[PDB]
């Protein structure tokens, strides 16, 4: 099969319960794309394509976790193959209430491929505990990632601010004014979250 | 170092020393085998991640760094037990319930047996998980309760008939609590793969 | 299968010529000792079951090769993993004569995966060419793997003392003696190298 | 745009040492083009500049290494996605004193492509050892590439001609009258290899 028919085969392989053979697909897609671009060509349109076909009711929720286990299991390696350097490290996570972590720990990848200590901590953090292990650790930058809206607004104005010297909010949930009322830098795209730092 | 290694781990993980981490787990691997780390490392460590929050030593966002690396190691020991051609069992938590070690682990051992085991992930609603598994033409579901509040809040009979073998263990689950759900108890990961073999 | 097998197991499927097999092993290898430990536990053994075979007359040239050319396209797939930051390179690379690549890669990785942007040349560098890239991109420092003494020792005193501000040479061909002639820092433990820049 | 045109660009961003930006411009020609026309209009047209820089002391040999083994790294990737088919193998390699390694590399990866299992051993291969390992493993035939013409010469008549059941040779350092007098069967082009061995499909 051709790289532009790569995603349609892995969600075919998930959708069938068929790991190991999805498992082929994503090294594939590894080989050929390399690592940003099996994350780009591959993982992202599997992603977006299993949520929209729940959407559309063709799927439950068993199915998304399915898909979502297997690219987060799949990420993770290629986080640890990136390495982690020593230094005041930039901890990673998502807002209360926000379990979606997959742009989360593909924020932390990014910044590892460029050589930053991206400490990837998990889904759904408390902002006290937050900014106590920042402190602690001698962060120089929180990353937050949300992919739903609910959960930022459920968070009081400002209560982002001072998590870290910097705290960023991306992922869909979020936009500019959002973060503007959280306290939080406002970033669209992953690639120049390692620039600013 | 083989009885310094959990204290090690615990400590390493505390500062956000992951290259730390990954080296003494491996060197865990290199004493006790891919079996034998879970007993003696993974799960030691990981119940002394939570006493010491219970105990308010840590906070949250250390339990998350600890159980998310203990996580990533299970999950390459699970997809080193590989994964068996034939109708899968489905593996996950009761809704409400997200931790997953208990799952990944019961994933594991049946792996290890030969059996199709998919790990789902955790915290999954019943009608999603009924559907799944009858897409999937699945012969089990197996559900780990590390708290049983997930448990008493569903309905009578909710897990029976998602598969017709259909199994609950943990601590947060008892033989009351799954008969009450319409699921057969177990308490020994090791014995599982027999037990959903062979008759009820 | 057994993680104490895949050492026997990937040295057979290579002199069989079963490079499936071999690929298969040696990516159970890195799933079960990570990224560093799979060179510790796996390639390193395996490279040196290979060589010893070769100096005992047990195997011939062809067979070595095909096993010497797995394993660096192994840790060449691994280097390519790990972060690459920017800023000033470490240029990493072996003394004129010296075409073993293998210790050159692990220096390489090893610092990639610390953080630190090493550029790996290739083997066998002259030493004019080495300082002139050296200081044309600002490296800070150049990294020298020598696994025989004798490229060293066809070396003038002090000839390695200004490739970069610090220049490191390891490798069994090395020593502290050898380094101290040459004007290089030399370092046993690839361990310890990412500290001392 | 032609793959030639990301020449300048891929050898700039090599010999500035910005790897990452050298291999998202490989990449992208490898989207944009697929493999095939990725070596033979970009990797190879660079390659040649970066050789022939060299000899007109343009570059030195730091500058010429680290292109050479991104180059090399780029094709390993390609080589081993073509994967590694079962059956009686093709053993690829170079003749004893030539070690220059991307021609041979690429005649395993149109072979591979083409579902031959082609067994790239590395360059410079002892002959006596090449022909005990072509009969242990059963080997149906041997490819050498040679890009310098002194280490064929320096062979003797007919050293190639029982290394396995069928010898290719080409390289720009072989011609017909040489694989003539070594006892190979002389060939230019890496597309044709595959079916030159008469199998099926
Ligand atoms: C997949 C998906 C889901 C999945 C989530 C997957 C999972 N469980 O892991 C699931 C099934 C959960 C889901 C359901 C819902 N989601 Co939905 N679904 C989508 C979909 C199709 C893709 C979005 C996505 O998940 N992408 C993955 C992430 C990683 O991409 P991203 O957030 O865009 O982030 C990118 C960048 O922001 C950047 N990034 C990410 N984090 C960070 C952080 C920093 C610092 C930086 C710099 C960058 C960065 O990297 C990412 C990739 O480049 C979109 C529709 C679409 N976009 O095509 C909606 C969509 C986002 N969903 C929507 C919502 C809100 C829901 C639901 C509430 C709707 C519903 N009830 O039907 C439910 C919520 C239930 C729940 N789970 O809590 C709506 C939002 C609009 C609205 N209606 O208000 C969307 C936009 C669909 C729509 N057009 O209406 N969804
Ligand atoms: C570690 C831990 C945590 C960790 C969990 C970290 C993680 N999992 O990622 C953290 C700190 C997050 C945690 C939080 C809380 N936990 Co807590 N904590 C524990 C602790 C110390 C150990 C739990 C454990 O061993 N987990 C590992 C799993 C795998 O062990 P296991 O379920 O015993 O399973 C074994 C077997 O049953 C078998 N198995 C597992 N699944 C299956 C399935 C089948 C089919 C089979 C056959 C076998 C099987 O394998 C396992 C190993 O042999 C215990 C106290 C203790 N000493 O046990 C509590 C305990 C579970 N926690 C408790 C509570 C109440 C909490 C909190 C609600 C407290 C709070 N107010 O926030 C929160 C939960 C909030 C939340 N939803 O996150 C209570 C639960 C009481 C109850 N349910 O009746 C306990 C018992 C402590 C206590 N005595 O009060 N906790
Ligand atoms: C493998 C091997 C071969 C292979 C090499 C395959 C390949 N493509 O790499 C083959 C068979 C080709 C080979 C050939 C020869 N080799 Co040989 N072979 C070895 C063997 C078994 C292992 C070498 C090894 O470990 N390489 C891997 C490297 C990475 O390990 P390392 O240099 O020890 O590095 C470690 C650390 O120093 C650190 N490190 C590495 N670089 C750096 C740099 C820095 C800065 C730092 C901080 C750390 C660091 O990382 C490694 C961690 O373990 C040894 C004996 C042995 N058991 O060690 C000999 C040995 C190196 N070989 C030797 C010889 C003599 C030869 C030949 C000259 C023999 C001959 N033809 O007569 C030829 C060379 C010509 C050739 N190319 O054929 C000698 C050299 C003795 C000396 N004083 O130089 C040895 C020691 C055997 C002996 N005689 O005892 N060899
Ligand atoms: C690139 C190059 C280099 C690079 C090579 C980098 C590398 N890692 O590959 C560097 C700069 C290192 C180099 C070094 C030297 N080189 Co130079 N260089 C070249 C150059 C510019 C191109 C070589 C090339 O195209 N290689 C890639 C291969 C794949 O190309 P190819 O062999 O032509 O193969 C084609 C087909 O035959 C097919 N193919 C290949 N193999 C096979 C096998 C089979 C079976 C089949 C079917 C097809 C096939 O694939 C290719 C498609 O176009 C040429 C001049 C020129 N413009 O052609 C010289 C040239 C080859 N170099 C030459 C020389 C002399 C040297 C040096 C000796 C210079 C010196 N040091 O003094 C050294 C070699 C040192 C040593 N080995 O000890 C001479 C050789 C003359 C001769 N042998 O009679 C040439 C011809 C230049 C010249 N006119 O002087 N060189």
């Amino acid at each position: 099969v051709r790289p532009e028919d790569l995603g349609t085969g892995l969600l075919e392989a998930l959708l069938r319960g068929d790991l190991a053979g999805a498992e082929a697909l994503f090294r594939r897609g590894l080989r050929f794309w390399g690592p940003e671009g099996v994350l780009e060509h591959l993982l992202l349109p599997v992603l977006r394509e299993v949520g929209e076909a729940w959407h559309r009711g063709e799927i439950g929720v068993a199915e998304e976790h399915l898909a979502s286990t297997f690219l987060r299991a799949r990420l993770q390696e290629l986080l640890d193959l990136a390495g982690f350097p020593p230094g005041p490290p930039v901890l990673v996570t998502t807002p209360p209430g926000e379990r979606h972590e997959i742009g989360a720990m593909l924020a932390a990848y990014h910044l590892r491929r460029k050589g930053v200590p991206a400490l990837y901590l998990g889904p759904d953090t408390p902002l006290p505990d937050l900014r106590a292990l920042a402190r602690r650790l001698g962060a120089g930058a929180v990353v937050l990632s949300a992919v739903l809206s609910e959960p930022l607004r459920a968070l009081p104005d400002g209560a982002l601010k001072d998590l870290a010297p910097r705290v960023f909010l991306g992922g869909q949930g979020a936009g500019p004014e959002e973060a503007r009322r959280l306290g939080a830098e406002y970033m669209e795209d992953l690639k120049g979250l390692a620039e600013a730092l």
